């Protein structure tokens, strides 16, 4: 089997991408944030505290003839941005782009943190990291991809995120028309539950490539590119007037600037992020100070190849017995 679904930016900055997901019988379609940095499929629901729902579409398990409460199971998650959610668990039929999993754990939120409430466009998350990170207790549950894997034509999914435009998540096949050149595959460590890999270096604009190992995670659920402070300083030094602002929380730059590209290495291959992809717009409405899309990871503990990086590539998440990642230009 295969599946293919379009993923759409939630706003004009590509702050996140939403993909329609069918849950239950009859289907209830929710727009979920596919997140290769986490491993829970959780949704706003008829059980979510009413004051914490503000425009999201909810899953109502009592209206699904295939929903079954997973007795005694609860979940609770906290994400790298400080947001969190928790609740109980159903199993139900879940379909993405024509690919159906029966008995998928659907984590129904009873509580969500304010950042979720305040974002009416995201109805929940669909985790695509390794199932070892799933938070369901006392019996950990499998991700959608883990449940589908054995049925897929090939045990892979691909992320093809658009810049200011829709893109595609495919399951079970490589669309060889969706990229240029070849796909360069690189080793993955699953020891932390992530799609963790090592970039071979970087360049700023037309500058010389610096060969240096940068360990990080491929994370579709993170907006920006978080890299070591040395790398980030080298990038922003090429933008007149750019500076790190402690009050804003990162590098800012004059909105009048033209940003240079940023290249990252995948083995001997190179992925070029155009400068425009690094512009996240005014820090507050009407400001002439703009927020940068490349930020320091120094306070995170891990480097994160988020959407800024991934949307410059066609990315293969190869879930074979020994997982690997593939990157192609497009």
């Amino acid at each position: 089997s295969t599946g293919s679904a379009t993923t759409t930016p939630i706003d004009s900055l590509d702050d996140a991408y939403i993909t329609p997901v069918q849950i239950g019988t009859p289907a209830q379609t929710l727009n979920l944030d596919f997140d290769t940095g986490s491993s829970d499929l959780w949704v706003f629901s008829s059980e979510t505290t009413a004051s914490e729902v503000d425009g999201q579409t909810i899953y109502t398990p009592s209206k699904s003839t295939t929903a079954k409460l997973l007795s005694g199971a609860t979940w609770s998650i906290s994400y790298g941005d400080g947001s969190s959610s928790s609740g109980d668990v159903y199993t139900d039929t879940v379909s993405v782009g024509g690919l159906t999993v029966t008995g998928q754990a659907v984590e129904s939120a009873k509580k969500v943190s304010s950042s979720f409430t305040e974002d009416s466009t995201i109805d929940g998350l669909l985790g695509l990291a390794f199932s070892t990170l799933n938070t369901v207790s006392p019996t950990q549950q499998k991700t959608f991809f883990d449940n589908a894997k054995a049925s897929l034509d090939s045990p892979v999914f691909t992320a093809d995120l658009g810049y200011h435009a829709p893109g595609t998540y495919n399951f079970g096949f490589i669309d060889t028309t969706a990229y240029t050149g070849s796909i360069t595959y690189t080793a993955v460590s699953t020891k932390q539950g992530f799609w963790e890999w090592t970039s071979t270096g970087y360049a700023v604009g037309s500058g010389t490539f610096k060969s240096t190992s940068i360990d990080g995670i491929a994370d579709t659920g993170t907006t920006l590119l978080y890299l070591p402070a040395t790398v980030v300083s080298a990038y922003w030094a090429q933008v007149s007037g750019a500076k790190s602002s402690s009050s804003v929380g990162g590098y800012v730059f004059p909105c009048s600037a033209t940003l240079p590209s940023f290249t990252f290495g995948v083995g001997s291959a190179r992925i070029v992020i155009p400068g425009d992809y690094i512009d996240f717009g005014p820090i507050s409405t009407g400001s002439s100070s703009c927020f940068g899309g490349i930020q320091s990871s120094a306070g995170i503990g891990i480097n994160i190849f988020g959407d800024v990086a991934l949307k410059a590539a066609f990315v293969v998440f190869n879930g074979a017995t020994t997982p690997t990642l593939g990157f192609a230009s497009k």
